[PDB]
């Protein structure tokens, strides 16, 4: 799979588990289409979002569901969610990790694009 | 001003110069309408987007232009922006400063709110 | 100033306020030697550590002590301290401000440096 | 192995490759003797620091050498190196991840404790 998202959170120093991820991809009319989505598991992950196949480039938005994650835990947060959007680009590198950290009032998140 | 926003860069340590902003307000009808705009000053800060009076309750999305600023410094950065949603004075009025660090493959955000 | 610390607090999206620093600075027999102190102001800033005259060419360690920040917020974190070591003026005196983002098990820092 | 260090490049993207990375453990004395050491592999990793057996509660200071990395690249670095310094518990999890990110003038770190 060369699309992989892993989630954090800062509070607790834990994997950010059952978190809402939804990804998109920019549509010609340039409007956001459903491409993949699920929860991350319990060591904060979420696999097997795409294939090689299918990701093809193109515009991609990953939307993390920060705010539901926050109200589980009974944290009042800040953000409705953490959105990550970039271009995917076959020079690049084959796998595409997005790595985000959570905390009420502050995300971070970085790409991590290997062979 | 009620809604600032700073932006510096961790590359350079420095404050993240000509930096586009572009603030967005959902309508009723749930789609995003153009709310504010500006550039970041030599001080990487953008102060003025709005007043009071026009700053209503409402879920905004402050999108930093961050693509446009590495292109322009000779980078060929993963992002698009950085996107920062969020629901704004529903619990009364409030000052927020959306604060944003940034590199090429890599952004965080955080909110420091007050009264 | 020619050295200024501001921090903030990512749960709370707040100038963490009444933060102890502690800045030392490397001898010439390699051993840490108290520099300057202070601590935090309603606005998670601290101005006034040092002089341009005192400021000479060194390295200097910038402990924030976060642990004593969050315990007394009845957060038992995880790092004792947030450390932050660096040469500076060995290219010309310069200004420079440490940026702190505090989280329970996470920190992250920050160095705007200027002319 | 009970203690791992992962280090993330946010300026290219990928992992941080043949980083040294020291550990420390406080003595009696209130100095800091050697515990581990080692260099991250091609995944930015560093594992079989320590055995259950040895790493017993205590303060510790995991000391990653930033400095050195940033030059092996070209790039001019502000900090030295990037400290994390805690208390190891028994009561908490089993498994520390200290997970750090670097960019030239900033970093940011986050402990991941497990089960
Ligand atoms: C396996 O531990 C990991 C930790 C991290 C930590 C990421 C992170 C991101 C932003 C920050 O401010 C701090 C750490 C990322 C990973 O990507 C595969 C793996």
């Amino acid at each position: 799979c060369p699309l992989m998202v892993k989630v954090l959170d800062a509070v607790r120093g834990s994997p950010a588990i059952n978190v809402a991820v939804h990804v998109f991809r920019k549509a010609a009319d340039d409007t956001w289409e459903p491409f993949a989505s699920g929860k991350t598991s319990e060591s904060g992950e979420l696999h097997g979002l795409t294939t090689e196949e299918e990701f093809v480039e193109g515009i991609y938005k990953v939307e993390i569901d920060t705010k539901s994650y926050w109200k589980a835990l009974g944290i009042s947060p800040f953000h409705e969610h953490a959105e990550v959007v970039f271009t995917a680009n076959d020079s690049g590198p084959r796998r595409y990790t997005i790595a985000a950290l959570l905390s009420p009032y502050s995300y971070s998140t970085t790409a991590v694009v290997t062979n």
